[PDB]
């Protein structure tokens, strides 16, 4: 008879409130400098829609990242640019610093704040306790900031996070795959890393929100804890979802299903089966156990949850035990 509706429990009329012009993209205009002002220094990183190049404006002698946009959909490059001007200056969030075209090639490129990176290779092994609580938190004050500005992120993933641990500083990037969050509005499932779609991408429920990111960060805490990279390693969209059934058991993934009366892909038929709720005790042994705690272990249950609208929002995991000791430190 169809599926059952959903509406985001916070943060749902948000950009119902606002003008027009604030999330409707499609209709925005741009304005284009010139690429001139920068030079490239050395390649930084490529990706699917995008590589990145360290860069110096000549004007003032300033380190800045140009991102180079292979070609996408002319609405995504002003869907990416309007929600980075929406978020511009919220804690964490990566800062956009000039949209330029190139002279001769009239390719599109924006142009970010440099971060000093920080080298995650010898950073798996200085991670404390600690730490990870710390950015944790500073991951949901950017998470909570967008979604509370009607923004969906939906490509939280260890790449997509950078960090400067000399001074303590995190940035969330790559905004191309965000879009604003609407009620009732259905969105495209063919989004993310494998490894971090949220349930409700892999059984193809397509009136998600807000909460999809929580997932993410579910996947990125429970692989940081358990030091298991990623902790879905899934072969394929499909495996991917019987890769969590055998972690969260199939009696509540088939509760979502009748719930939301989703029609279940038939490929799925033989593949899923029957798997009880696994305790997160399994995954916890000698060289991971002074990272886990009852707290983190509760914290990240009430994470990676199958029904969207159960999982904790942002403001309520800042909220949890899990950090009560990095927000008396803020102080
Ligand atoms: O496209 C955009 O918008 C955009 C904008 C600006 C930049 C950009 C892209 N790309 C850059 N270079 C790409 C490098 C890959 C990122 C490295 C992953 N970082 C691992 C990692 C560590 C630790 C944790 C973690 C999590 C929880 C607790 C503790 C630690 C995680 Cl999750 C991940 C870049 C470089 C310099 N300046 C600006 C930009």
């Amino acid at each position: 008879s169809g599926p059952v509706p959903s509406r985001a429990r916070v943060y749902t009329d948000v950009n119902t409130h606002r003008p027009r012009e604030y999330w409707d993209y499609e209709s925005h205009v741009v304005e284009w400098g010139n690429q001139d002002d920068y030079q490239l220094v050395r390649k930084l990183g490529r990706g699917k829609y995008s590589e990145v190049f360290e860069a110096i404006n000549i004007t003032n002698n300033e380190k800045v990242v140009v991102k180079i946009l292979k070609p996408v959909k002319k609405k995504k490059i002003k869907r990416e640019i309007k929600i980075l001007e929406n978020l511009r200056g919220g804690p964490n969030i990566i800062t956009l610093a000039d949209i330029v075209k190139d002279p001769v090639s009239r390719t599109p490129a924006l142009v970010f704040e440099h971060v000093n990176n920080t080298d995650f290779k010898q950073l798996y092994q200085t991670l404390t306790d600690y730490d990870i609580r710390f950015y944790m938190y500073e991951i949901l004050k950017a998470l909570d900031y967008c979604h509370s500005m009607g923004i969906m992120h939906r490509d939280v993933k260890p790449h997509n996070v950078m960090i400067d641990h000399e001074h303590r500083k995190l940035r969330l990037i790559d905004w191309g795959l965000a879009e604003f969050y609407h009620p009732g509005q259905e969105y495209n499932v063919r989004v993310a890393s494998r490894y971090f779609k949220g349930p409700e991408l892999l059984v193809d429920y397509q009136m998600y929100d807000y909460s999809l990111d929580m997932w993410s960060l579910g996947c990125m805490l429970a692989s940081m804890i358990f030091r298991k990279e990623p902790f879905f390693h899934g072969h394929d969209n499909y495996d991917q979802l019987v890769r969590i059934a055998k972690v969260l058991g199939t009696e509540d993934l088939y509760d979502y299903i009748d719930k939301y009366n989703i029609e279940l892909d038939p490929r799925f038929n033989d593949i899923l089966g029957r798997h009880s709720r696994k305790r997160w005790e399994r995954f916890v042994h000698s060289e991971n156990q002074h990272l886990v705690s009852p707290e983190a272990l509760d914290f990240l249950d009430k994470l990676l949850r199958y029904d969207h609208q159960s999982r904790l929002t942002a403001r309520e995991a800042m909220e949890h035990p899990y950090f009560y000791t990095v927000v008396k430190d803020q102080a």
